[PDB]
């Protein structure tokens, strides 16, 4: 590791913890994992202010149903919006993972093994950040920064 938060190592799902100095242009945060095979159909990441969950700049959800899709959406007071899906699956049930969030002025990119997957345009300053939480099907190896 090479970044200036230490890393959150082995971390326990559903994990939430601090993002030290919140969310800043250029700040990259993996998610490096394995999904599960038979516990869930879902699994999440939020970058959320403080720890309550009813804001939720950026909700990054993969869903294994319906032919497998990921949504990405913005809870706001509590109230989720208009979901962004993109109707293809980049990862797969029982197999590892490496998840990468780049924050850019306005989206955040979105790799996922080495590719690009998404890029979610901020509906919400992503400054105010300053959480992030994972929960779900997932069991994890390291969130680093
Ligand atoms: C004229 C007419 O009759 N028209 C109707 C339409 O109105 C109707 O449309 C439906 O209308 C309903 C409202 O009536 C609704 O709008 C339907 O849309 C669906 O809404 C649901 C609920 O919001 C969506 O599912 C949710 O999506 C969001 C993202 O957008 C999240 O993924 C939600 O997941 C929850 O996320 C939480 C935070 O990560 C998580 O909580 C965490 O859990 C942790 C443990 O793992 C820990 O405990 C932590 O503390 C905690 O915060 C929750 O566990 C998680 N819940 C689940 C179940 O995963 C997710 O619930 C859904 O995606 C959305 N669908 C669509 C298409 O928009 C809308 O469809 C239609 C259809 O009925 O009929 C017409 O006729």
């Amino acid at each position: 590791f090479s970044g200036s938060q230490a890393p959150y190592l082995s971390p326990a799902v559903p994990f939430s913890g601090t993002i030290q100095g919140g969310l800043q242009d250029g700040l990259q945060i993996t998610v490096n994992g394995t999904v599960l095979s038979s516990s869930g159909t879902r699994f999440a990441v939020n970058f959320q202010t403080g720890f309550s969950g009813n804001d939720i700049a950026f909700h990054f959800n993969p869903r294994f149903e319906d032919g497998g899709y990921v949504v990405c959406n913005t809870r706001q007071n509590g109230s989720w919006g208009p979901e962004e899906r993109k109707t293809h699956m980049p990862f797969q049930k029982g197999m590892p993972f490496d998840l990468c969030f780049l924050v850019q002025s306005s989206d955040f990119k979105v790799m996922v093994n080495g590719i690009l997957f998404v890029q979610y345009f901020h509906r919400v300053p992503f400054h105010r950040v300053d959480t992030i939480s994972v929960n779900g099907s997932v069991q994890l190896s390291y969130i680093s920064f």
